[PDB]
């Protein structure tokens, strides 16, 4: 909170990347989180360059999601690959934005992007079951602008 160099500390930022590696052994999709202060142009279309320039793209079944978050103005943003978004709707990302939405209008980003990736795993996994030969395609560090 005061200290703007660092908007998690070890002990926040251990949880919620623990909560990331835990989703990825109950689906086979692979969620990541993006947090940078302000942008000079669009966050949608800057969080495609983000999340090609980032090669997220690199998955068999096209099925990674990229988290955009402005601290500066405190707003999320949720881009899935184009495997997620063929095999779901808009209705079932509603609930992905409500929980971190509700979360963030609280002021808590941890327990927002935690509990969102949460859903997301239970949501993403009647899609795609876990499979006991299931890859991680994806590691779960958190990445910062």
């Amino acid at each position: 909170m005061s200290k703007i160099e660092e908007f998690l500390t070890a002990e926040e930022e251990k949880a919620i990347v623990d909560a990331i590696r835990d989703a990825e052994k109950n689906t086979s999709g692979e969620i990541r989180v993006h947090l940078e202060k302000t942008s000079e142009i669009d966050v949608f279309d800057r969080a495609m360059d983000v999340f090609h320039n980032l090669k997220m793209d690199n998955t068999k079944l096209q099925n990674g999601v990229l988290i955009y978050v402005a601290v500066e103005d405190k707003t999320f943003v949720i881009y899935g690959d184009k495997g997620i978004n063929d095999v779901v709707s808009d209705d079932f990302w509603d609930t992905t934005r409500n929980a971190i939405q509700l979360q963030f209008k609280q002021g808590n980003f941890k327990q927002g992007l935690v509990d969102g990736i949460e859903k997301a795993g239970m949501a993403l996994a009647k899609y795609f079951p876990w499979k006991k030969d299931d890859i991680d395609e994806l590691p779960n560090t958190i990445s910062k602008g």
